[PDB]
């Protein structure tokens, strides 16, 4: 009603939002978020809203940490920008690279800097193929991804992931990208027990290697826990089985830690969680807690032999290792580490979140509650034993809409409700979430039957 | 210690467009401070920055208005996404700002983090747009040799650097390249004007080759940047326009470099009175103080809205609120403090004059420049426009240029400048003085 309407007519006439139906957006008008603090935020109509998604999986330390505001201001005044092209560097970017590598697994010794996760996965793509072409195998290009995996919205990042909705937009794909099925027991694994589905899903990797040809396979790319396509937590058997395959074949492993990176699963990385030894690690989001745009790729020492016969690695972006972004990053890692936010997430926040969320198991609508560290998903079903869904209907969108109106951001991927709140969420704020969540699950159920 | 920071780079950093083995043997040059158009290294050496970082620091280093715009926004609202049918005030009012300085009918902005992400955005957009209009077969993008459009997979395709095409495997289907209008190096014994016509007509050749009904768009920078400042002959763009009218394809102007005051006008599209459909932007949007890019979209091409359904595209940090505030505040300064106007009227003619007095120098084949762009051709023979085969003339100047406190870059044997728009006549004096000295030193090192 107040200034909202002015901002709303503007969006309609001048703005094109990510992943949106702009015709619809205009008929409703978007919701404007203006302020935020802690884990909460306010819309232009004064409604306080608990943010259970941490913006978009990125605001790790929560909203309003002034340490980062001052880290930025100082850097921006002293040196706002200088490129990393001209055989040149600046202190932020170097000491950040050092910080990341220290919290990264054994042998993750290098960082190539990008502005986003998407630009990160582009970086992996040109890297992996260059790496093989350097090793004398330029035919070896094919990347194995997965259905319902997300890896970016660049051309490369959309072609690497397995969203059909994206593949339909942008024309003929990049040659040399193929997809195996996702280890989503709940929705895909029919009458199999979780454990044996995880083995099935893992062995499909070996199927695809032998199909395409080992000597044609450049890398396997996967998120440790898929994010955008629901929080598809794998069966226990999946990663261990996958590791056994990886050892036998001579291809690179790419862990997309964009979401899993920096405390989301209780550990620093998902690769730490499932004791994975990747070659490359996509990162973004929580690197700077989203206070400033930044992404990157963490590179294993052995792969970083691109240095040798590195007849220039003709890659990079203007704002690679942007000094203001690096200061915010460096300062962010100090807080995460020294104030023991990741440690507090694993020990204090996560078990409390997992408990209070799994008491929604009883609710008529809930087929399953699954979650790990500061990830959590709730399956909405028509029948718990069959794991069936309400064909069309749009159950998930209904919850989401209630969830919003009762001051909760908990997002819907199909009929899977999702959360991934800031790591610094207090037991009280966790109470607030679960309370609101139950109310909206009740309201949802009412709206069907 | 520099040395400490240098051994670090070696052990932990992979810099853009660099030979990391070499980088380690030398150690990189670390930049710590800057002010105005100048910069300091960790050894205390002052250096005039003739490239504005990387074509981006329009208003120059040290403008506190932007530091405060950031701080305020970061405190109030550090981030919120634009995915969840959600928005925030910065991004909306910035979109409005840009559209106002953009040519007639440029009414919309899709936000990205870089120019590369911008060109990815154009690619998915253009093909979706045609698929929406009932022609999903219509995908082919026409670019140009020595054109630069990004370092994403899409952006490295799209552009015509061979060095990039050799890295990343088989290209994206439906991208073809016509020749660049670089008279000085390519044109031979044609007069500039007739080369520009030749180069332009090669577009029509490619349309008819591939098939109109297969052609989605032509993509070009108004003035190529990364591949030297290839200022086109006067005839090129006018000729190109005449082709564009006759055929049913989209025009994509990559204003990443040309955008926001670099050619005296707001855009190169304003300079050459072009009516594009889509406009790639970045760099000067936020004067590079904070990472941001985007795509400006013509009203009619916003038919992606109708029937479109979801446009399944975008990045987490699309329209990042801190970045937008710095952007909005940056546009206010550019506009209201008349920096673009001062660039055209006061800075540019002075820069163009003082730079073209290097025409006389034995090594200089040509001096060309426009607004706050400038290039100097280094030759072995002025009349033939020949080069010192290999030798690496350009890299020699660059190295002198650095050691005598000037950032003037080398693309092959073309010295390049594009300094901040706010450069004073005094600082322009400083550049040209240093430039002559290094051209002298260069010549000494060869012949």
């Amino acid at each position: 009603n107040p200034q909202t309407r002015e901002w709303q007519t503007l969006s309609g006439e001048h703005h094109l939002a990510p992943f949106s139906d702009y015709k619809q957006l205009k008929e409703k008008g978007p919701r404007i978020i203006t302020k935020a603090q802690g884990v909460h935020l306010w819309d232009s109509e004064g409604h306080k809203i608990l943010d259970g998604m941490a913006g978009l999986w990125c605001v790790a330390v929560g909203y309003g940490r002034e340490e980062l505001v001052q880290a930025a201001e100082k850097q921006m005044r002293e040196l706002p920008y200088y490129n990393l092209f001209f055989q040149t560097a600046h202190p932020p970017a170097l000491e950040l690279a050092k910080a990341i590598t220290d919290v990264a697994p054994k042998g993750m010794t290098h960082v190539f800097f990008t502005g986003s996760g998407s630009e990160g996965n582009d970086t992996v793509l040109r890297m992996v193929r260059h790496y093989w072409a350097l090793k004398g195998k330029p035919h070896k290009q094919t990347i194995i991804g997965r259905i319902n995996g997300y890896h970016g919205s660049t051309f490369a990042g959309a072609c690497l992931g397995g969203m059909s909705g994206m593949h339909e937009q942008g024309g003929l794909p990049i040659p040399g990208i193929v997809h195996i099925p996702q280890p989503y027991w709940f929705g895909e694994g029919g009458d199999m027990t979780p454990d044996e589905f995880g083995v099935w899903a893992a062995e499909q990797l070996e199927k695809k290697i032998l199909e395409v040809g080992e000597d044609n396979v450049a890398a396997f790319i996967a998120e440790p826990i898929q994010g955008a396509g629901g929080v598809i937590i794998p069966p226990e058997t999946y990663w261990p089985k996958v590791k056994e395959i990886l050892a036998r074949y001579d291809i690179l492993f790419v862990a997309d830690e964009v979401i899993c990176g920096f405390g989301r699963t209780g550990e620093w990385f998902g690769s730490d969680y499932y004791d994975l030894k990747p070659d490359l690690m996509t990162i973004a989001k929580g690197l700077t807690s989203g206070y400033i745009p930044m992404g990157g790729v963490i590179v294993r020492d052995t792969v970083a032999k691109v240095i040798s016969e590195g007849g220039d690695f003709n890659h990079g972006f203007t704002y690679s290792g942007h000094p203001v972004a690096a200061a915010v990053g460096l300062e962010n890692l100090r807080i995460l580490r020294d104030e023991k936010i990741v440690e507090k997430a694993r020990t204090e926040a996560a078990p409390y979140l997992q408990k209070r969320l799994r008491e929604l198991q009883d609710h008529p609508l809930v087929g399953e509650v699954r979650g790990l560290g500061m990830l959590g998903a709730i399956e909405l079903v028509k029948d718990k034993a069959t794991r069936s869904r309400y064909e069309g209907k749009g159950v998930g969108m209904i919850c989401r809409t209630f969830c919003f109106e009762n001051g909760l951001i908990m997002r819907a991927v199909g009929d899977t409700m999702i959360i991934a709140p800031p790591l610094v969420i207090s037991h009280a704020e966790i109470d607030e979430l679960v309370e609101k969540a139950r109310k909206c699950l009740d309201l949802t159920l009412e709206a069907i039957q």
